[PDB]
C-alpha cells in the first residue's frame, strides 16, 4: 500500500499571523523536541512502504509529523499557537490510536509527550 502525499505547508487561501507565542512554538518547542533523542519517528511523514504497513493510511486519516510542523512553522502557515497545538496533538494522537500500548514506538511519544507538555506549560502571554 503506497504512500499518500504529505500534508500541505503552504496554502495562499488560508489566513496566517506571527505571534510572539508561535515564534515560541518554534524557537522552543520544536527545536527542542527535534534534538530529543525519541524524536527521529516523528521527524518526517511516516514511510508506511518502507515499514511495511500497508493499513497505516487506512486507520490514520489525518497524518501529522513534526517535520511538516516545522516546515509550516517556518512558513508563517498558522494564524494562532492553538492550530499548531492542534498538529501536534494530532500527532500524538495518531501514535496511540495506531499502536499497541508497550509497543516502543508509544513509549517514544510519551517522552515526546511529555517534553512537549512542559514547554506548552510555560507558553508566555498572547501577543
Ligand atoms: C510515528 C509512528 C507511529 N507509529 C509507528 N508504528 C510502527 C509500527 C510497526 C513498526 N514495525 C515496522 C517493521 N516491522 C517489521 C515491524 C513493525 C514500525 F516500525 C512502526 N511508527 C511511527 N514512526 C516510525 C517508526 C519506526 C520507523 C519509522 N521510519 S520512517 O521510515 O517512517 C521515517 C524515517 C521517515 C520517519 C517511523
Amino acid at each position: 500500500s503506497m504512500n499518500p502525499p504529505p500534508p500541505e505547508t503552504s496554502n495562499p487561501n488560508k489566513p496566517k499571523r506571527q505571534t510572539n507565542q508561535l515564534q515560541y512554538l518554534l524557537r522552543v518547542v520544536l527545536k527542542t523536541l527535534w534534538k530529543h533523542q525519541f524524536a527521529w519517528p516523528f521527524q518526517q511523514p511516516v514511510d508506511a512502504v518502507k515499514l511495511n504497513l500497508p493499513d497505516y493510511y487506512k486507520i490514520i486519516k489525518t497524518p501529522m509529523d513534526m517535520g511538516t510542523i516545522k516546515k509550516r512553522l517556518e512558513n508563517n502557515y498558522y494564524w494562532n499557537a492553538q492550530e499548531c497545538i492542534q498538529d501536534f496533538n494530532t500527532m500524538f494522537t495518531n501514535c496511540y490510536i495506531y499502536n499497541k500500548p508497550g509497543d516502543d514506538i508509544v513509549l517514544m511519544a510519551e517522552a515526546l509527550e511529555k517534553l512537549f507538555l512542559q514547554k506548552i506549560n510555560e507558553l508566555p502571554t498572547e501577543e
